[PDB]
């Protein structure tokens, strides 16, 4: 057994997920090993994406752990995401089916719209013209969502959701005429420097689960993240809570999210840290500790994806 939350479609999501993105200077081999170690440690939820360029490796890890008897397929919650070169409705199912072929899995547990700004179709994930300009595309995300619904009805995705959506974009889906399935989740950046209280409450009001990424202050990969941003885990309040509990600041940051009703991702490719992170289930924070962490909020967004700024659907 392991801790899960019931989604608005009746499926269950494990509340601690393993993040699989690593910057390109990290060999893809490392993904295979790290996912195996995460499953061994007790992660039951694994987060990936077509754009991470690691589905072959992540899928092999999962297949391996199934085939050697370590875990059953029903005890792994696997998430993929629809990249922005496949927003057009007729391209949605093919992108899911391409991810599934790479993974050699029959279905994903969850399929998300990765990012709300669309780019032109083709193999290239960031298509550019001759002059370096991103080739943006104009697509009705409501149409994309109907295609996602169809994938759910096909059994290719058990659940569907969104990522990096703001209030306005969530509302566009929620108010869509003929809506079949609400998003089960909105996967967004969330940590004690950017605690997303407003958007969290909105999502709660609609029984949409907020899934936190960069919960430990991000990969900090350039140019995606400003190197001059503060380092979350050096925070002196987090460090003193850690000392107090004989834990680590990472574990404090993880535990904060679980208690506020957020599902939390954590990426690590380091064996010790992977094992550490599952200790989030071993302790609890008091109401005064939770309020101390709430106090850290400082409107610091690590991940702007500002190469996609300009189009109306840019969410920040
Ligand atoms: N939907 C999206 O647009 C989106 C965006 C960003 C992230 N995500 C997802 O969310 C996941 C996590 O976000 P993130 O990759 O930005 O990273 P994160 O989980 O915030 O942090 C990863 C960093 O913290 C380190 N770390 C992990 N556990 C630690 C611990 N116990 N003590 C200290 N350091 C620790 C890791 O280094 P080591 O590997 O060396 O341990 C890594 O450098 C991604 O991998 C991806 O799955 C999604
Ligand atoms: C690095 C780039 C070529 C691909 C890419 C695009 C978007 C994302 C988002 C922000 C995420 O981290 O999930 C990651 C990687």
């Amino acid at each position: 057994k392991y801790q899960c939350v019931k989604l608005n479609d009746g499926h269950f999501m494990p509340v601690l997920g393993f993040g699989t993105y690593a910057p390109a200077e990290v060999p893809k081999s490392k993904a295979l090993e790290a996912v195996k170690l995460a499953i061994e440690a007790g992660f039951h939820h694994i987060d990936s994406a077509h754009v991470y360029n690691n589905e072959e490796q992540v899928g092999l890890a999962i297949r391996s752990k199934i085939a050697d008897g370590s875990v059953k397929r029903e005890d792994i919650f696997y998430t993929s995401k629809l990249w922005s070169n496949s927003h057009r409705p007729e391209l949605v199912r093919p992108a899911l089916e391409r991810s599934l072929k790479n993974l050699q899995l029959d279905y994903v547990d969850l399929y998300l719209i990765h990012f709300p700004v669309s780019v032109k179709p083709g193999e290239e994930v960031i298509p550019k013209d001759e002059n370096g300009k991103i080739l943006f595309d104009t697509v009705d995300l409501c149409a994309t969502w109907e295609a996602m619904e169809k994938c759910k009805d096909a059994g290719l995705a058990k659940s569907i959701g969104v990522s990096n959506f703001n209030h306005r974009l969530l509302e566009m889906i929620l108010n869509k005429p003929g809506l079949k399935y609400k998003p089960v989740c909105n996967q967004v950046e969330c940590h004690p420097y950017f605690n997303q209280r407003k958007l969290l409450d909105f999502c709660k009001s609609k029984d949409i689960v907020l899934v936190a990424y960069s919960a430990l202050g991000s990969h900090r990969e350039e140019p995606w993240v400003d190197p001059n941003s503060p380092v979350l885990l050096e925070d002196p309040v987090l460090c003193a809570l850690a000392k107090k509990h004989k834990r680590t600041p990472a574990l404090i940051a993880l535990r904060y999210q679980l208690q506020r009703g957020v599902v939390v991702l954590a990426k690590s490719y380091n064996e010790q840290r992977i094992r550490q992170n599952v200790q989030v289930f071993e302790f609890q924070l008091t109401s005064e500790e939770m309020k101390a962490i709430d106090g850290l909020n400082r409107n610091v967004r690590y991940l702007t994806l500002d190469i996609f700024a300009g189009p109306p659907n840019y969410p920040f």
